[PDB]
Order: C-alpha cells, then sequence, then structure tokens
DNA sequence: CAGTGCTCGCAGGTCGTACCTTTTT
DNA sequence: GGTACGACCTGCGAGCACTGCTTTT
C-alpha cells in the first residue's frame, strides 16, 4: 500500500487528493487529471486515513468511467469490489431496489425502456384534449423527461415560464404528465427519471432511511459534475448532508449536456452552496502534445462568459494537427479508410486510434470504408444489440413474466408468437383493462369464464405466461429465457421463416452467451434475473478486440486516444442546424463539443470536412465549419495524400 | 357321389338341382325353396358332375345374398372356397381390375360412391344451360345411374322418349352427361354403374377377354333374377353366349327393384330369349305357417297381368296373424318394444325376431324404445359407418394418395386439416387445372415455381410434400398402420383432438376403422391384399363389414329384407303414403302394384309370428300429421285379427 | 434509405335456410 | 327435426405511402 501522493502526482494535484473531510470543488481544464486525482484520493482516504472501502461513493455519467475508476484504484489499493462506483441512475436503481417498498413501488416495479414509454404516451393520448393527431408522442416525452430532470412535478410544470413547450399548450402537456403518471403508476412502473426523482422522494419523505444510506456515503466522489441536472444536484445534496465529505470534479468548457438539463450554474456555484469548500485548481495539460492543445485553448477562447483559467502543456508541441476537405463523404470514408492503414504501417496500433462524429448516422459510410480496407472496427452506441427486435421481445416475455401488468410489453409479444390474438379482441381486453381498471392478464384468464370477450385462444395465453411465471420463481436466468424462446413459439417462427430469420435466432442464442456471463460473474453472485433485466436496461454506450473504436463526440467525453478522427466538421453538423437557430448559446454549447473532440487527441488529431453529402436520399451541399475560422492557422489542411493546400 | 337330393330335395327341386347344361329358368313364389334349390345343384355339380369349382360362378344383389349363398355352400359342400360367388357389382370389379387396361382404364382407376358423384356434378352443371339452384345435382344423379341402368349412352339419352327428364330438357340432361363422362374419364374414375357397362363394353370389344372369362364361368346361377335391370342382363347373356349354362332363379311377385330400372320382364321372357330352356315350377311353400301365407297369397291376387302360380302351404296354419292401430308412433315404438319383451320370456331369442319398415327416418322412433327397454338392437342400412365424416375423409387421403387426379377427394380433405389452403386460392387451383387439363396434385408442388399462386405459395409445396409422404407410406406400408399414418400426418387426430369433447367419440369411430382394416388383412380372402383392395371391398358394401362397425333384433327396411326370413317379423308403418307411398299413388296402378309386391315380401319373410302395425298420427320431420291405414289391409280384411296395445281384438 | 404506419385481400369459424323422406350398388 | 350449405366478421400478411438525423442514464 503506502501511495505517496508526491510520486504519482503533482503538488496541488496532492494537495487535493491528500484532501479528506468537508466540501471540495476541484475546478481544471481537459487533460489536466481531474479523473486520476480523484483515482489516487479513493486509495488515499483508504491508505492514509484508514476510511473503509464500504463507506465510500463515486459517481459518474457513463458506466465506462466508472469501470475505468474501479480497477485503476486496484492495481494501487484492492477492493475495488467493496467501492460503491456507477452512474447516478444505476445508484438510483441499487437505492429504490433496497428500499422501494418504502414508497409504494412494489415488487415488480418495472424499468420502462425509452422505446417502451411510448406505447403509454400513446394510450394516454386518446383521453387529453392537447392534440394535435399529428404531435409525435416522442415530443410529450421530451417534456416529460427534461421536466423530472428539472425536478418538476405536473403540477410545477402548469405554472412554468412558455405558454407553449415544444409544440404544445402549457396545461395540455402537463396533463399528459399528470395522466401519464396515473398510469405509469398503477402498472407499478417507474422511468428513466423517476431512479433520481424518487429516490429523492425517498430522502424527504423517511428521513431515517437517508441516514442509513448515508452510512454507505460518508464520502462522496462526483466525477463530470458540469453535466449533473437539477434532480441529481438534489440527490447529491441529500446525501452530503449529514457529514458532508462531498468531493466534486468538473469543468465547465466541458459541459454538454445542456439539452438534456444539465445546469452548468452546479459547477459554478459549488462555493455559494458549500461556502466552506476547498478549491483545487489544476493549471496543466498532461495529455496531449501542445500542438492539438493551443488549437484547444485558442477556439474555447471565442467562448464569452466562461471562467478563463489556465491550461499550460506539459507536452512538447507534437505532430502538426490536420483537416482534410473531401469532395464527397464517401471519399471522406476513404480518407479516414486510406489514412488508417498508413498510421498502422507506421507502427499504430489498432485501438489506439478513435473515429469521432456529431451524429450516429455518420458511422454507415465510415465503417464500410474501414470494411473494405478490412480494419476491425468498434462501433460504440450504435443501434443497440438489445434494441433489436429479437432480443427485446424476449425481455418483454420475460418482464411480463415477472410483472403481469405491463402491457407495454404485453403488446409486442402477443402479436409476434402468432396465436392469432386477435386486433379488436386486443381492444376489447383493453375495453376490459378500461372498465375493471384491472391487471390486463388476469382478465385473459377470466376471457371464458366470467364476462365472456375466438374465445379460449387468451385462456391458452395466460397459461403459457403462468408457465413462464413458474419457470421463473425457480429456473436459471440463461435457460429461463431459452424456456421463453422455445414455448413462446418465437424460436419455431424464426424457424419458419429463417432465411433471413437464421441471423436473428443467432442473435437470441449470443443473449443465452451474454446471460451466461452475467451469471458466471464475479459481482452477479446469486444474481436474480430481475436484476438482470435491471442491468440491461441501464447500459451506457461491456455488456453493450483491438479496433478502431468509432463512436460519437458526446460518448466521447472523458477518454483519451494518441489518435483521433473528427469527421463531419461542417457547418450543419458542428455547429448543428438546431443549434444555429438557437443564438449564441446554442453556438456555444457546440463550441464545447468540438472542444472535448479535440482534447481527446494525445499525439495526432486528424479532422476532415465535406464538399458534398447525403442525408436520407439527397445530396446537399456542405460549408467548413464556422469552427475552424476560429483555429485558422493552428492547423495545416492537407490533400488527401497529406500535403498542405 | 356325396350330396343326396331325393332326401333333402322333394322331387322338382331334386329335378331342378339335378339340372348340368343348356339354359335353365327356376320360377316359383315366395319361400319355395328356389335359394334353397340353388345350393343342392351347386353342390350337385360337384360332386355328381365332377364340375370344377373354378369353373362355377353365382351371382346376386346383395352381399347378403353372397353371405347366404357363401355359407350355403361351405356349411353344406366340401371345397368351398374356390366357389366365385358375389354380386353383378362385385363381379365387375375383379374381371375390371384384371383386364380393365384393354378399354383405356389406366393402373389404379378409382371407385366412386354416389356422394362422390357430386362434386362432379356440382363442377359441370354451371356450364350447362339448365340451371342450378332449381335443379339440385341429386337430381342429374338419378338421370345418370339410371341411364347406365338401361345400359345407354349420352346419345342413346337424346334419343328417349320424354321430352324432359324428371324436371330436365332431354338434351339439356344428355349434355350434362356428356360432359360428366368427359370429366370422370380424364380423372382415370369410374361410378358404380360402369362396374357393369364398362364391363358389357370390354366383353363387346374384346372378343379374348370374354373368352378367357368364360372358362371361369362355365355353369352360370343367378339368383333374385327379377331384379336384374338392362345392363346386368346384358353383362349374363356374354357370359352366357358361349356355353350357355346360364341357371336363373327367381319370382316376378318379389320384383321391387323397378325403381332402380329393373326389368320384370327379363324373368319373364327367359324362354324367349332361350328357346332351348328347361323350366322348372315349385308350387310349396316350406317357410311360413298356412295363415301368414293365406294373407299374401290374397294380397298378391289383387295384382293383375302377374303370372298365376299356385303357392301351397306345407305347415300347419300358425299363431293368427295380427295388426295394431296406436294412437301415436311413439306408441307403435312402445308397442313394438313391450310385445318384443313378451315374446322373448315365453321363450323366443332376440335374433329370430326382426322389425321391418318401409323408409329409414321410421327406425329412429323404434331404436329408443328398444334402448328404453334395454332390448339389443341391430341396425342395418342406416346412416352407414363409412358415411360417417371421420372414416369418409381418412378414406379421401387414401383415394388421393393411389390417385392423383381426384379432386373430388382433395375438396373433402385439402381443408379439413386446416392447412390455410385457400377458399379463393381452391378457384385458382381450379383455373389452373381448368386452363392447364392437369392433376390439381402437381400444381401444388409447382405453386412456389411457375405461376406462383401466392398469399400462401409456400403452403401448397408444404401439402403436395403431405401427400408424397402419403404416396411413399402408401407404397410399401400395412394397410392398418398405412391409415394411422394419414391420420397423424395429415393432422386429422389433431384437429379432433384440439376440440375434442365430442371429437372423442369420433377419433373413436377413427380407431374402428384401423379396426375393421386390421380385422380385414387378418381375413382369409385378403392373403397378400393391398389396400386398394380394401377400398374397393369397402365402397361396395351392401347393407359383414357394415352391420360390424351379436343375438339382436334387427332393423332393416323393407326392401333390404329380399331374400331372408324370421319366426317373427314386425312390419310398421303400413299405412297410406308410405305403403303405398305418396309417390307410388301418383304413378297410378303400376306404381300400386310395386308397393303391393313389396308388401308382399315382407309378409312372407315371417316362419311363425307376423305382427304388422299403424299409427293415427305420425311426425315427419316436425309437423304431426293424421296417419292413415294402408288401402292393402283391405285387401287382406278377414285373413287377420286385429289387435289393441294388449293383444286383443278391438 | 429504412423503419413504421396503414390499408387491401384472403382463411377459418360461427351463424342463420332450405329441403328433406321412397326404396340400393 | 336435422343437416348441409351459403352469407358475415375477425385475423393476419405483404405492397403502398410517409416521415425523421441531434446530442443520453
Ligand atoms: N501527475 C501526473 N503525472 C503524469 N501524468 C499525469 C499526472 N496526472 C495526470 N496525468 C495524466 O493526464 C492524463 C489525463 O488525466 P485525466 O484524469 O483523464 O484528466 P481529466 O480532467 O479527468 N480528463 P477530462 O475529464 O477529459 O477533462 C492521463 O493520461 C493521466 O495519466
Ligand atoms: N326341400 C326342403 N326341405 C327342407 N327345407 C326346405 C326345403 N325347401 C325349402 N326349405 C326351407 O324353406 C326355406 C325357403 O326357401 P328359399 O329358397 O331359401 O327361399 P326362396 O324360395 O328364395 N324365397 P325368396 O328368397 O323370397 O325368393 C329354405 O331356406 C329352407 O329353409
Ligand atoms: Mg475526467
Ligand atoms: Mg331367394
Amino acid at each position: 500500500a503506502g501511495p505517496d501522493l508526491l510520486q504519482a502526482l503533482n503538488p496541488t494535484q496532492a494537495q487535493a487528493a491528500d484532501h479528506f473531510t468537508g466540501p471540495a470543488l476541484v475546478i481544471a481544464g481537459a487533460g489536466s487529471g481531474k479523473t486520476r486525482t480523484l483515482i489516487y484520493r479513493i486509495a488515499h482516504l483508504i491508505g492514509h486515513y484508514g476510511v473503509h472501502p464500504g463507506e465510500i461513493l463515486a459517481v459518474t455519467f457513463t458506466n465506462k468511467a466508472a469501470a475505468e475508476m474501479r480497477e485503476r484504484a486496484g492495481h494501487l489499493v484492492p477492493g475495488a469490489g467493496d467501492l460503491w462506483m456507477s452512474t447516478f441512475h444505476s445508484a438510483g436503481v441499487r437505492i429504490l431496489r433496497t428500499y422501494g417498498e418504502h414508497i409504494g413501488l412494489r415488487r415488480g416495479f418495472v424499468i420502462y425502456d425509452d422505446d417502451d414509454q411510448l406505447d403509454i404516451i400513446k394510450e394516454v393520448m386518446g383521453s387529453i384534449p392537447g392534440i394535435g393527431a399529428e404531435t409525435q408522442p416522442r415530443v410529450i416525452r421530451g417534456i416529460i423527461d427534461r421536466a423530472k430532470s428539472n425536478l418538476w412535478t405536473p403540477d410545477d410544470l402548469d405554472r412554468s415560464r412558455e405558454p407553449f413547450i415544444s409544440g404544445l399548450p402549457r396545461d395540455a402537456a402537463a396533463e399528459a404528465y399528470r395522466r401519464y403518471e396515473v398510469r405509469k403508476k398503477g402498472q407499478n412502473a417507474i422511468d428513466f427519471g423517476d431512479l433520481i426523482t424518487e429516490t429523492v422522494r425517498l430522502f424527504k419523505e423517511v428521513p431515517g432511511v437517508l441516514d442509513k444510506v448515508q452510512n454507505k456515503a460518508k464520502f462522496i466522489h462526483v466525477d463530470e459534475y458540469q453535466d449533473t441536472n437539477r434532480a441529481q444536484y438534489e440527490l447529491t445534496r441529500l446525501l452530503a448532508s449529514r457529514d458532508r465529505n462531498l468531493l466534486v470534479v468538473g469543468d465547465p468548457d466541458q459541459s454538454i449536456y445542456k439539452f438534456r438539463g444539465a445546469d452548468i450554474q452546479n459547477i459554478l456555484d459549488f462555493q455559494k452552496d458549500y461556502p466552506d469548500a476547498k478549491v483545487y485548481m489544476l493549471e496543466h495539460n498532461y495529455r496531449s502534445s501542445a500542438r492539438v492543445l493551443e488549437a484547444a485553448n485558442k477556439l474555447i477562447e471565442n467562448n464569452t462568459e466562461r471562467l478563463d483559467k489556465t491550461l499550460k502543456p506539459v507536452k512538447e508541441a507534437g505532430q502538426p494537427v490536420t483537416f482534410h476537405r473531401a469532395t464527397d463523404h464517401r471519399a471522406e470514408g476513404d480518407y479516414v479508410a486510406d489514412w488508417l492503414t498508413r498510421l498502422h504501417g507506421e507502427g499504430r496500433a489498432w485501438s489506439e486510434m478513435a473515429i469521432l462524429y456529431r451524429t450516429n448516422a455518420q458511422s454507415r459510410v465510415i465503417e464500410e470504408s474501414l470494411r473494405r480496407v478490412q480494419i476491425p472496427a468498434r462501433i460504440v452506441g450504435g443501434v443497440g444489440f438489445y434494441d433489436r427486435r429479437e432480443i427485446r421481445d424476449i425481455l418483454a416475455y420475460a418482464r411480463l413474466a415477472l410483472n403481469p401488468a405491463d402491457d407495454v410489453a404485453l403488446r409486442r409479444i402477443i402479436g409476434r408468437p402468432r396465436r392469432g390474438i386477435g386486433d379488436t379482441a386486443l381492444q376489447k381486453l383493453m375495453e376490459w383493462a378500461r372498465t375493471h381498471h384491472t391487471s390486463v392478464l388476469t382478465a385473459c384468464a377470466n376471457a371464458a369464464e366470467q364476462n365472456i370477450l375466438g374465445a379460449h385462444k387468451a385462456t391458452e395465453f395466460a397459461g403459457l405466461m403462468e408457465a413462464m411465471s413458474e419457470a421463473a420463481d425457480n429456473y436459471e436466468p440463461a435457460a429461463f429465457l431459452r424456456f421463453v424462446m422455445e414455448t413462446s413459439g418465437y424460436l419455431d417462427l424464426l424457424r419458419q421463416e429463417g432465411q433471413e430469420g437464421q441471423v436473428r435466432l443467432e442473435n437470441l442464442e449470443e443473449l443465452v452467451s451474454a446471460a451466461e456471463e452475467w451469471s458466471q460473474d464475479e459481482a452477479n453472485v446469486g444474481g436474480s434475473i430481475a436484476d438482470f433485466l435491471d442491468d440491461a436496461a441501464l447500459l451506457s454506450s461491456d455488456m453493450r478486440e483491438d479496433a478502431v473504436t468509432l463512436m460519437t463526440l458526446h460518448n466521447a467525453k472523458g477518454l483519451e486516444f494518441p489518435v483521433v478522427f473528427i469527421v463531419g466538421v461542417e457547418q450543419g453538423l458542428l455547429p448543428s442546424k438546431g443549434a444555429i437557430a438557437e443564438g449564441p448559446s446554442g453556438i456555444e454549447e457546440e463550441r464545447r463539443l468540438f472542444y472535448v473532440g479535440i482534447t481527446r487527441a494525445m499525439e495526432r488529431l486528424l479532422m476532415t470536412a465535406a464538399q458534398n453529402r447525403m442525408q436520407f436520399g439527397k445530396t446537399n451541399a456542405a460549408e467548413d465549419s464556422a469552427f475552424l475560422e476560429d483555429i485558422e492557422g493552428l492547423f495545416d489542411t492537407v490533400d488527401p495524400y497529406g500535403q498542405p493546400i
């Protein structure tokens, strides 16, 4: 043990990793060693001040940094597994899974997925006066999710500034959110946002529970605090409130989540909320060559009313930062394609390189261009593996197995394994659930009996589901799924129309393969199948080698690569058609995004643009990004083969 | 040298049974020993004249007479096994199964039922000028079957006397028969009447075949010759023509089949057709008590223009013949029910008794009144066991398995084990067979390929694939287990199992079909029997196989009864409108006289007691109607004794 | 370009109609 | 009375037309 702070950390990084008690703010620029300090402190609390691992909580946004830090502390300090380290939402689960029965969340409270929460909205919209038969359900969800991100009730939504939200009348939307709650609450179901707001509701209402939890978080670490919303803050303040051992780390230049409700004021107001906090500032960049740093510092400079802090380079100015405008986007794909294999020959490993884009659609062209040259590719945050119809419906059987209520799942799974269950019979069964205010699954069992709703076809279904329930009380997750896949008939469907479907059944076996890992894994000892549906539904962009890493500019936050390709630096993408109509605040949100990208590169940064670009079936002229003007003369533009132009 | 004639037969019976070569007619009244002569000649040909059994043929109308003459043979004479004994239609089968190719019947031609005849008709009658729904199919079937009973061709039908037939224009009906032939023919298929006409057609065109068959029929016997139709006669004359050893037996008073197309002239004109024949006449009734005979003799007496022949009773006048008019038809069922039990305790066994009725609907009432009292009931000629959907649909798989072109069977099967097979796709499949002149089966295999009958393209390939599996299982497999295969693999058991509460008694019948298919191949005459051989045997069955699928009262029609006898016989529904029937009355005297022969046959079945009944009211299919005594009881009045529900005169 | 919705045409089940009653291979 | 056949809904599937690319636990 005995990790001298001064050995692996510079003097102020050391003094901050030495902070023991009280509120602390660690505020510094990109690649200044913020996270690394956060990892060394965790080791320094245990080894020096003798804090027990079980007293420590460290929370970030994406689960990629969460695992990073777990192991990261380990080869210094054992007990990475004794530490509580995850996202706010993962914590939200664990807390509400242990304490849910206090607030009216019973056994079988579900995790209603994003796509899942649409069928709910569609089913409320008919009842509501605010209309467009044209208003997209996902617009209503935008309102709701963001509202719980601000920690507002439907009543607080009646009183919001704007008389119209998105496309809607203030009171209409509020009412949707008011009938959304009643429906989902009556299904014993909670959504993403609830995992935060409901926890905040748990600590305010039952103070004795908070007290017991704060024993597990005595010493509280938060990375990426610049991206925390009002809810997350409120949860944080409540967890700190007893011992006030809260130490948050962040950068304001890096706050890219505003669209989802990120509050830049949370990191910038930290000492107004905690006057007694200590403030540590890091001025040095350890990550990048001075060549890509000067480029970053000159870009972010253009942002106005930002805290101006020193970021001084510690590395010699490296290989010049380059940009290439290729006539086509396909030639942009081939430029990156080509220049990956070149850099490879020179000795760069595939994994040390990564491709960053504004929006996901940009990845399709990139892939095939890699595929062509046969460059191993690893895409992060594409169309999910758990998004695919194959896997999704199986879990809908899995959810409905544990939760007789879910009618959002019943919709997807009643149809595909064709039981010939009627369309008009689905409406009367919804009129059965409408008249009885009832758990829908039992009405189908009672279809032959009672009010008699094609009669028996329902009794045979409740029997197939009871068979899943009895197989849900006892049987193993890996083989319980198989039971479902088989006995539902989904596997007989897929076999019967199987030529394209055979690759679909291949996915379905892989679900058993991933469920083997989950079960035979170390943290899952005696893990329930309900615990698996939990862990699947919260996954960020390991469950979701030596390959080029494709992904979005947003996802990248917190990582670093020796070589980084930023593609689609163009007016309309970087700063986006949305962010252009926003006005200065919009452009300045983007400028931070482009900043985060630039600060990812360690040795080389290669950025590209296209003269023409296609989006869904029309080719359009493309203009260089306004941001390249901001950095002009800090980079050398390049021809498809690599020389200045 | 064994079977001494003068011991078991009276002298003229003996002289007749002694006839060896040349045409011979034995013509006598009821219960005279005509059939009883027929063995003793057959036995006398073998033991005395040294005729070889394989040279002998004996023919009748009903398998019941095929049983009679087989038992009569075996239980009375050694070496009875090779004797060729069956009906005309059964003969037609065996002859056409052996020689068919000479006349253009391919290997494995299919034998259609009478029900079967209607998918063919319903297919053709849309194209012909005489329009349907006014004219239902079963009328057109009536013409064709009767046309071929006369041995006539569509052209001959254009030349019939009547300008209208049943409800139809002469040439319209003729045209339907002309397009029914071309259809049936193109399926490699033939109906019953063909089993005669085609055989007659086979002997006329190819002489060398007739010659080879006439070796097996050198000596020919025909019982019940009075009921033979024009075709049957023509088939007989041809089989006789070479050696002319034909001996026919019969009674004119007994000719009840005119509606069938029976020729009363055939037995009457025998010596005009065979001027060298011998004519033996039996004047004695061995069967019945003098009391049941006098009643018969005095009834038939009323018929006019019939040959007058003395039937003199040999048995003392027995228990008086009784008649009872019960208020209801139910009380008539109850009177029969009641009096059966009575006759039982006094020592009569159930089987010695039988109940005869005119039309089959009369049996339902009777049954339950037997069931009530719990009297064992053996019903002959009711709704067939092989008529039932369960059975019939399985054999439609069997037929179609052997014969790809059977679109009459395909209809009754393709949809039953629901395959998603198109209603509207059946019309496209029929427009495929209409456009291609093809058998239907290969259009289903060619579904995914070719013209692609879609919205279910795969559905048809999976069908023809289920049928090839039935073809290969038809290739080499046991009849018993081959049907099981069909029952399972078609999914017909699956349907009845799934909705199985009522369908369990149905899947029980399907067990019985495997049971009789098991009982059949175990049978002695079936050695190395093909399943094609079974379907042949099944579709020709008269009113053993039908009755099986003991010691019981026998229920059956007056018609079927022809040729049998019982010590006790009930005759029910002797009433104006049943005996002689509402049709027979409208026919006028010829009709009246037919029915009088029909009633005559009933009376002459009874050995010891005949008991006849009537109802004052009779329900048929809803409304209860006033019922009247039959005008025939008038004919026999003072001859019998009326009775009350308990047995004494009113 | 693609994923989703939404409407046409076709399978099968259930429910109300007409005719039945001659008789058999 | 019984059956056998012809007209009425529900049910599912495969070519339209359509419509959306921000960014995420
Ligand atoms: N005292 C040090 N000596 C050498 N390297 C260091 C030191 N401190 C930090 N680093 C390195 O600096 C790099 C980035 O550190 P990091 O913790 O990721 O900063 P960060 O602020 O969390 N990055 P970001 O979240 O994007 O702003 C890592 O490669 C560290 O190894
Ligand atoms: N010579 C006889 N000796 C003893 N019994 C006889 C003699 N002749 C006839 N019988 C019996 O009387 C029955 C009637 O004769 P049978 O020929 O069988 O009926 P049938 O003459 O054909 N009447 P039917 O069948 O209505 O035309 C026979 O079956 C014998 O039982
Ligand atoms: Mg960091
Ligand atoms: Mg006889």
